[PDB]
């Protein structure tokens, strides 16, 4: 259920948006804020704000609406009487389950489990993922280290006041770009924009360069790939650099596709040696997900393109997934409880949306139409880029994973504007890109649409 | 609506938790699940299990469910076609929050706002409000010492690249028997048990010793004052030690009431002086009431019985709550966007719900009754504590929030998994405590329900 196209009644945002953000303004710092919104008249792809104002939704509220707005399937589950429940009796999941966790898990989460990863812990959000898959990355090497042997007097006591061996200086390394969370450990990892970062305290840990591509690719194979050897070449060095400082790479964290950093890709063929690299060391590889998951790539998980066996030991994900969690490989499981915990660690509520959103993933062929609709906006991307090379370049993307470069952040955050008065929701990241972010039921006919309205913005522009 | 009284029909775990335990447990470490809930079947007090056991529950999913299972007036919002695209549209609140954003948080957070805090931020759990004061205190702290100064070139270029100055060096001060959640920020204060802080890196932060009281209370009147006085002392000594480090202390974090580490209780005195050493500093003062939040000490937030109009800059919740968040003091509001900040910042459906928990709260004076069941709960533990001093120690409480003392761990596991096979739920803290973490809806009636069964217990233990 979708509506026919976009309709306008006022810049945005329009009159009781501007009204309801000096409201929230008072509360709290609300400059952030995009527009308000009347979510209970939004449907499919496109999202209605309180001014009556129509657009078309590529953003999806930064890629985590996974089959659009108000979808008919979800509201039915909403709707039966057996479901309120599990909307209002919210557990600790840790200890006291419902009868269907395990079930209701089994028509989501496990039937998209990613190669070589039995075991799944569930979480909130995508920083609490990161965080814990962290620790469990953390607490696997020491196990390693330490055997199958008790934990020594000095560690259980050192660990309760901060101090090493019970707390080690282990690190995890990231990429330059980077994004996995806000939170202090994942803000370690994280190098996306210097507003994020500055003024919280943060872990000395190695941070490699993330290959940055130079475009058209067919232009550039063999500068790309001297680029991604160099990048290669130099996450080994910091690797083996860090070992001497005595501050171990535990584990290796990157997104298949760098998202709030600029949309940065790189070939198959880098992540695949990246693992390698990863065991090489005996570093954990995690796979950021939370923004690529989900199936807008083409694949439900963005990692799946590189067609490896063993793609990697712990994923992430969150948003698109509704719940948040990771898959890992058996070897990764916590030896003892209360190790990777907290209070509600997800939410029973989100899996039973997620059961449905898969089904519908699934049933409706989502994944191929991803790729599809995704291949026609990239070509009128593409077409766009050559009419208007002033203002568009580096025009790249997977599925409708996609984005391209504008001249500078002023022009970038402008046609983002002009867009959204015109009816298109576009997400930017890094300094001067304009990111898609369609939820999984758009069409080729949306791309059409957007390019159609894009075109005659570049025109008029 | 509630339930007349336990009834079992089994041991717990039951065969039907014992199998569906087994099922969990291929897919994760689940050693820590008690037993498999009927969420469906539960109401009020009272937690049905799987195997048909109805026990009263005196744990409440670690004190997160404020106004028992099944309330028919959540039942009532659920059933609202109204709501239906509050459970299926998800917004990402920091950029595109719904119409009624404000409006529900003036029915809920807002009409709990504690004294002298005009801002809020919403989060979705515990940890992540923790973590968020965290950085609002960083930044606030920062913001002092630059004052009307831009961010420095410097500290743009090393905040992205994990270094000082763009990363200070700067603490937050906590204390022994701590807990706050566990993300890697939060757990560099938490200091609850070994197991949750063991293998995973921390930050080196002053660790000050919370005030373990001597009872009978009255007994012990100046030995209780010189211990407070002496951690107070300690405390001082910590911020200015770590001034001299240059690790300076930024805030500090405290519960007014600590839980996971033994239910450790100290003089409202006791923190009106510290809340005095924060401000004597300039260390923000964070309370965190993500436990003892929502009512059960008497009052909505414990940190009432102090009696100040300035308790605190900063105090975070959850659990009870429904949504995470925390409340400021407007001068520790951030001075940008995307600082504090992630993709969901809580949720739409918890605030919905939580403002009709509120609003329950105050028709049936639920405040009063936490104190008055309380009450009545600890007269009767104090008598238990009388008739069964070879068991029974150092009995204690404030409303609702009790806990009592047992010889050894062993005693205490075993009495915790004795009283649930008679219909009991009971939670364990510290390493030989027993607590009470009761919903709100607990009555006189329920304590003496208890008290009869324990005592039974006590007598042929
Ligand atoms: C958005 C994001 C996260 C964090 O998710 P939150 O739920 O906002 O904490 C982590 N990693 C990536 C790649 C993300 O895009
Ligand atoms: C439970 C708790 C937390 C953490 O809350 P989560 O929702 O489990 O992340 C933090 N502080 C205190 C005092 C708590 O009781
Ligand atoms: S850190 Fe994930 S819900 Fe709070």
């Amino acid at each position: 259920f979708d509506y026919d196209g976009p309709l306008m009644k006022t810049e945005v945002p329009g009159p009781r948006s501007r009204e309801l953000m000096k409201q929230l303004n008072i509360i709290q710092n609300a400059e952030a804020v995009h527009f308000f919104c009347n979510y209970e008249e939004s449907r499919g792809n496109y999202l209605v704000d309180v001014d009556g104002n129509r657009m078309l939704d590529l953003y999806s509220q930064i890629s985590s609406i996974p089959i659009g707005y108000s979808h008919p399937a979800l509201v039915k589950l909403v709707q039966q009487p057996q479901n309120v429940s599990t909307f209002i009796n919210r557990p600790a999941l840790g200890i006291l389950p419902p009868e269907n966790f395990v079930e209701k898990l089994r028509e989501s989460l496990l039937s998209v489990a990613p190669k070589g990863m039995s075991q799944l812990i569930t979480m909130a959000c995508g920083s609490c993922s990161n965080e814990n898959a962290f620790k469990t990355i953390f607490m696997w090497y020491r196990s390693k280290e330490r055997g199958q042997s008790a934990f020594s007097k000095e560690e259980l006591e050192t660990c309760m006041i901060n101090q090493a061996p019970g707390c080690p200086d282990y690190s995890i390394l990231s990429f330059m770009g980077a994004f996995h969370g806000r939170t202090m450990g994942c803000l370690a990892t994280t190098h996306s924009k210097a507003i994020h970062k500055i003024d919280i305290p943060s872990f000395d840990w190695p941070i490699a360069p993330f290959p940055r591509l130079k475009y058209p690719l067919e232009e550039f194979v063999k500068e790309n790939q001297q680029e991604e050897a160099r990048c290669l070449e130099e996450v080994e060095d910091l690797i083996v650099k860090y070992r001497k400082k005595k501050k171990t790479v535990a584990g290796i964290i990157v997104e298949p596709i760098q998202s709030e950093g600029g949309d940065n890709h790189a070939s198959d063929d880098f992540f695949r040696k990246l693992r390698d690299i990863s065991r090489k060391h005996g570093c954990a590889f995690l796979v950021d997900e939370v923004q690529t998951g989900g199936g807008s790539t083409g694949k439900f998980w963005a990692h799946e393109h590189w067609g490896l066996d063993d793609p990697a030991d712990v994923m992430t994900f969150s948003k698109k997934m509704m719940t948040g969690g990771f898959f890992h490989k058996e070897e990764f499981r916590p030896n003892a409880p209360y190790r990777i915990f907290n209070t509600w660690l997800g939410d029973p509520s989100k899996n039973l949306l997620l059961a449905e959103v898969i089904n519908i993933i699934k049933r409706e062929d989502l994944l191929s139409n991803a790729a599809h609709a995704g291949k026609v906006l990239l070509t009128g991307l593409l077409d766009l880029q050559a009419r208007y090379p002033q203002f568009i370049s580096r025009v790249r993307g997977r599925g409708t994973f996609c984005s391209f470069d504008t001249p500078d952040e002023s022009i970038r955050n402008k046609l983002i504007s002009i867009a959204r008065n015109k009816g298109v929701m576009l997400g930017g990241c890094g300094d001067k890109s304009i990111r898609f972010r369609p939820t999984l039921v758009f069409r080729d006919h949306h791309a059409h649409l957007f390019l159609n309205i894009f075109s005659d913005i570049l025109a008029d522009f």
